């Protein structure tokens, strides 16, 4: 059991609803947020944009540091830093963003990355602003991701069409 609320149960393990993943992350703490990262860090729209503003940068300051250390993600890749005010844990993912010419075959590899952790909050990886398709991105994670998923997502007209035509 845990305090995830009003999600819509679409497999064992893949539960969905209608949300802004800021106020939910905010309301739940949950161990785990995932954020729709770029692989420099840098969270200046979508949801990274939005968790890095509720967090007052700070999650852009230990980016920068960790980005100065370690040199830039691998698109497909992630690595796990503070959840700030948010979550525990923040897994910083990403997905290829269509608007870069990048692999959509690289969706599943991101998606990997949730299965090292029990339980998260996430959006749809690729979606919004990195330009790929959400139906597609739900199938990718329901059919890769193996560990308890709560998808947030914002859009409600978006969210009730992603429900209607699950299959
Ligand atoms: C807007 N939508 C079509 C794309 C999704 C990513 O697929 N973006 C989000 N999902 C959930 N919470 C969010 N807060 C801010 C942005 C955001
Ligand atoms: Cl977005």
């Amino acid at each position: 059991v845990n305090s995830f609320s009003g999600y819509l149960k679409l497999t064992d393990n893949v539960y969905i609803k209608n949300a802004d993943i800021v106020e939910e992350a905010k309301k739940v703490k949950p161990t785990v947020v995932v954020n729709a990262a770029n692989v420099y860090l840098k969270h200046g729209g979508g949801v990274a944009g939005a968790l890095n503003k509720a967090t007052n940068n700070a999650m852009q300051v230990e980016s920068d540091d960790y980005i100065a250390t370690n040199g830039p993600l691998k698109v497909g890749g992630s690595c796990v830093l503070s959840g700030h005010n948010l979550a525990k844990h923040c897994l910083h993912v990403v997905g290829p963003n269509v608007n870069k010419g990048e692999d959509i075959q690289l969706l599943k590899s991101a998606y990997e990355n949730f299965n090292q952790h029990e339980v998260l909050l996430a959006p749809l990886l690729s979606a919004g602003i990195f330009g790929a398709d959400p139906i597609h991105s739900l199938r990718v994670c329901v059919d890769t991701v193996r560990t308890n998923v709560y998808l947030a997502v914002f859009d409600k007209n978006l969210y009730d069409k992603l429900v209607s035509s699950f299959l």
